[PDB]
Order: structure tokens, then C-alpha cells, then sequence
């Protein structure tokens, strides 16, 4: 009902609507965005992959500075609120300032011609948030099309709106100075209005990482875990979820053609199992090679959405281009990817969970097998490296979404797996004592062995210091690789790293002391 609709929108602010195009095929989006007369980045480029694509501008990426959550009664004493104890993006915002943001936006969508997209961010009935969001740009409203879930005929005649995202890209803030916020750019949450403003930044991002932070935010409080992993499903229905940083080697150890894939990115674990929360994939392109990413580049063709890859003179694509950005992007609805779970991304209760790593410092062992609590300590952690040995500490494996403090998460993942009995392994795919990496021949070996069980059958020994549970063989792995200290030359030199890098979890851990709760995990972690 068109008539119901503009109700709700009039509600909201928005006056003198026009034409509406409400829940647009994917025909009427590439129609919209190669419209004749689209002028700026509402402006879409038919590549020769058969792909739209389109441009960002000045936001080529999140802008978590510019991140807010309305502080009122329902989140002063629920949301983990940026603190000198713990930096995170959880700023608060005033009633007053939020009120003024809201009108700011409901006029830049008023008296104009919008799109409107209803979906739905959890492919669980019972633990999913219907999300409807306004815009008045089509490539938005084909993004969001691509990353939600699309509800069916039925669904679309019963769907309420949990939450509302109103993206006014096109507006900027005049008063920001006086409010004393970041910039005139804004994406700030109403928790309890149930709305998210968008406003002087294009990045489609901030509308799937926004609704994700609101996931993080209402399922931890009712007891389902809110997770950014990926997961995939054997042939006889074993489930496995894989968290892991950016050069982990999340994404190529989570494909494998006998896994159904139910999600790359957002899962939720609740009473009956383990679910995407997402409708499609947001891929990062740059380098994307079809030899490399065989999934990603077949995946890349009409309704898939190209972001700032630049496209040469005849049509074609240049992804090694990253003039533009180096975050180049495409999303594309989940079916575009053969090896996946239907007719709904949901599976049943994982029984295996796996923390990839990169150990740059070449201390960590190929594969250890955590107990509860060391799970709890290394998820809190979120440890990889690169190469001097950088490290990079992200609480839950995605710090940056997170509503509610670490433990909270930790504390609902580790209550479904003890349900389920999950074993949790924390894997090395970085490097060792020979200073080069570990063998994807061995890392491969080494998955294989967790998802069939054969870990747990093999003899365990412990590595001091982190005192991890370590196998001393593994069928299709080298024996001698196992132990890290073995591919050292003397032990004193594992040692040595080793002290190193459990400061480094020490001191980093420290922060979480201040929550009551995790303070005594650090009895878990490193010595
Ligand atoms: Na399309």
C-alpha cells in the first residue's frame, strides 16, 4: 500500500512526497540507474562485464568518526559508550542535535521523487530486524536490494519496519561546530526511534555495517550470538564458522566445493542454528583476477553493483586501478555464487568454530584446539599480524560494530557452542620459525582435519606460555610443523618471540580489566 507508505514517511518528516518507486525489480534499477539525464555520482556505467557501476565520491570507505548513537533511556545504560578505559566509535548524541539531523535529512527527501526498499537483515523468523530505507538516489536502493534479505510477495503484504534507515547523502550538516560533532557529515543511530541517518557520505557501506551494528546491539541482549564471521555447511549438513582479519585467509579457507556457503560476513546463532543476516555479498575487488577469484569475478554481471573500479574508454574494467580508491567494490545478491545453501541462508548448530591468524611474529602454533575460556580470551583479542611484526588487536574480529561491550559477545558465543558441543581452534596461516609462511598444503591439511574430527583424535601436547592444546600429528599435515618451536633453529628463539607476543596480548587485553566481568580472563590468556 503506496497510500500507507507515504503515511509513515510523512511521519517521519518527509513532505510534498512525489513519485515513490517502492521495492524495484532488479530490470527497473538498471533502467533507474542508466536513466538519460543522471547527472553526479547518481550516475551508473554499464562496464562490459554486464555490471553497473558507479562512483562514491569523497567516501570510499566507512567514516566511523562521524559514527553516533542517541544517548537517552533506553542506551545509557545498555550501550558500551566510548570511554577513556576503551576507545571505540560509540559516541553519544544529544535528543536536541539528534532531532536536528533527523529534520536536516527529512527535508533533503522532501518534495522529491524517492526509492524505497524494504528487506530483511537475518535470515532467522524469530531473530530479524525488517529494515526499510529511503533514498533518493537508485543505486542506494539497488545496494540495499543486493545486501539484504528480499522478502517474498507474502512477506512484502504483512512486512513491518524495525528499523528505518533515511539516506541523505546528498545534505551536510551546517550546525556540526556548535553541536560539537566531527564534520559536517553524519551517521548517527536512534535506538529506541528505530532509525539510522546517513548524511554527506555515499559509501554503501555505512547502510550494511549500520544495520549490522544494530543486530550487535538488540540479539546479544535476547541471548544470540551477533557474529562477523564467515560460515558454510558439509554435504551432510556439519556446520563450521571462521573468524579471521583482513590476510587470514578467511575467504579462501571458508570456499571449498563440497561446503555449501551460507554467509561471507554477518551470522547469528540462536535457538535453532546458525544464520546469515545478509541477502548478498559486498566483495573487495582490487587485483580481482578471474584465475584468483573465480567466485567473485563469475559473480561480477548484471544486478551485481560495481563501486569506484575505474572503467576504461571501451567499457571494461581495470581492477588493478585503484586511482579511485584502493576499497574497490561490488556487491551482488548471494545467489550469484553457485556453491550455496537454499532456498535460505541458514543452517543448523555449528560444531566447529575456527579463529584464523597470521601470526607475523611466528610464535603461534599451526593449529591449537581452545578451551572455553582461552575461547572467550583470543575472540576478545581478535589478534593478527603482518610484517618488524605489526600487530593488530580488533575485539570480536570486528571492533568497529560492536554496541555492546566484547564480553557480551563472548559470553553468547561460548553459551551456544557449549550447547552444541563446538570445539574452537585457534589456526596460524602466517608464518614460523623459518621466517616464511606456513604452506597452504599444510593449512588446508590442517581445516580438514578440524572439520572431520581427526584433531580430535590425535595425540595433545601443550605449548608453554599460552599454554595451548596442540596435536602432535594430523593426517595429510607435516609432524613438523606442529609445534612451533620446532621450526626454530634453537628453541631460545621461540622463546624470545614468544614473551614478546604475549605482551602484546597482555597489554592489549588490559583495557578489558575495567568490565567486571572480563577482568578475570586474563587468567586464560598468555602466562
Ligand atoms: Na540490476
Amino acid at each position: 500500500d503506496l497510500n500507507k507508505l507515504v503515511k509513515e514517511l510523512n511521519d517521519l518528516g518527509l513532505t510534498d512526497v512525489k513519485e515513490i518507486v517502492y521495492n524495484p525489480s532488479y530490470e527497473q534499477l538498471f533502467e533507474e540507474e542508466t536513466k538519460p539525464g543522471l547527472e553526479g555520482f547518481d550516475k551508473g556505467t554499464l562496464t562490459t562485464l554486464g555490471a553497473v557501476a558507479v562512483d562514491t565520491g569523497i567516501f570510499t570507505g566507512r567514516s566511523p568518526k562521524d559514527k553516533y548513537i542517541v544517548c537517552d533511556e533506553t542506551t545509557k545504560d545498555t550501550v558500551w559508550w566510548n570511554s577513556e578505559a576503551a576507545k571505540n566509535d560509540n559516541k553519544p548524541m544529544t535528543q536536541e542535535t539528534w532531532k536536528s539531523l533527523r529534520e536536516l535529512v527529512a527535508k533533503q527527501l522532501s518534495g522529491k521523487r524517492l526509492f524505497v526498499v524494504e528487506g530483511y537483515c537475518g535470515a532467522s523468523e524469530k531473530h530479524r530486524i525488517g529494515v526499510r530505507m529511503v533514498t533518493e538516489v537508485a543505486w542506494q536502493a539497488h545496494f540495499v536490494k543486493n545486501m539484504f534479505i528480499r522478502p517474498t510477495d507474502e512477506e512484502l503484504k504483512n512486512f513491518k519496519a524495525d528499523f528505518t534507515v533515511l539516506n541523505g547523502a546528498k545534505c551536510t550538516n551546517p550546525n556540526w561546530k556548535e553541536q560539537g560533532l566531527n564534520s559536517e557529515n553524519f551517521v548517527a543511530f536512534n535506538i529506541t526511534e528505530g532509525i539510522q541517518l546517513i548524511g554527506g557520505t555515499w559509501y554503501g557501506g555505512e547502510m550494511k555495517k549500520g544495520m549490522f551494528s544494530m543486530m550487535n546491539y538488540f540479539l546479544p541482549l535476547k541471548g544470540v550470538a551477533s557474529m562477523h564471521c564467515s560460515a558454510n555447511v558439509g554435504k551432510d549438513g556439519d556446520v563450521a564458522i571462521f573468524f579471521g582479519l583482513s590476510g587470514t585467509g578467511k575467504t579462501t579457507l571458508s570456499t571449498d566445493p563440497k561446503r555449501q556457503l551460507i554467509g561471507d560476513d554477518e551470522h547469528g546463532w540462536d535457538e535453532s542454528g546458525v544464520f546469515n543476516f545478509e541477502g548478498g555479498c559486498y566483495a573487495k575487488t582490487i587485483n580481482l583476477s578471474q584465475e584468483n577469484e573465480p567466485d567473485i569475478y563469475g559473480a561480477i554481471r548484471r544486478d551485481a553493483l560495481l563501486e569506484n573500479v575505474v572503467v576504461r574508454a571501451d567499457g571494461s574494467v581495470d581492477f588493478d586501478d585503484g586511482s579511485k580508491t584502493e576499497n574497490t567494490r561490488v556487491s551482488y545478491p548471494i545467489y550469484h555464487i553457485d556453491n550455496i545453501v537454499r532456498p535460505v541462508s541458514k543452517a543448523g548448530h555449528a560444531t566447529k568454530v575456527i579463529f584464523l591468524t597470521a601470526d607475523a611474529f611466528g610464535v603461534l602454533p599451526p593449529v591449537s584446539k581452545l578451551t572455553p575460556e582461552q575461547t572467550e580470551y583470543y575472540f576478545l583479542s581478535g589478534f593478527t599480524a603482518k610484517l618488524e611484526p605489526t600487530p593488530t588487536f580488533s575485539a570480536c574480529f570486528g571492533a568497529a560494530f560492536l554496541s555492546l561491550h566484547p564480553i557480551q559477545y563472548a559470553d553468547v558465543l561460548v553459551e551456544r557452542m557449549k550447547a552444541s558441543g563446538a570445539e574452537a581452534y585457534l589456526v596460524n596461516t602466517g608464518w614460523n620459525g623459518t621466517g616464511k609462511r606456513i604452506s597452504i598444503k599444510d593449512t588446508r591439511g590442517i581445516i580438514d582435519a578440524i572439520l572431520d574430527g581427526s584433531i580430535e583424535k590425535a595425540e595433545m601436547g601443550e605449548l608453554p606460555i599460552f599454554n595451548l592444546a596442540i596435536p602432535k600429528a594430523l593426517p595429510g599435515v607435516d609432524p613438523a610443523i606442529l609445534d612451533p618451536r620446532d621450526t626454530y633453529a634453537d628453541k631460545a628463539q621461540w622463546q624470545v618471540k614468544a614473551e614478546d607476543l604475549a605482551n602484546r596480548f597482555v597489554k592489549n587485553f588490559v583495557k578489558y580489566t575495567a568490565n567486571p566481568e572480563a577482568a578475570k580472563l586474563v587468567g586464560a590468556g598468555p602466562k
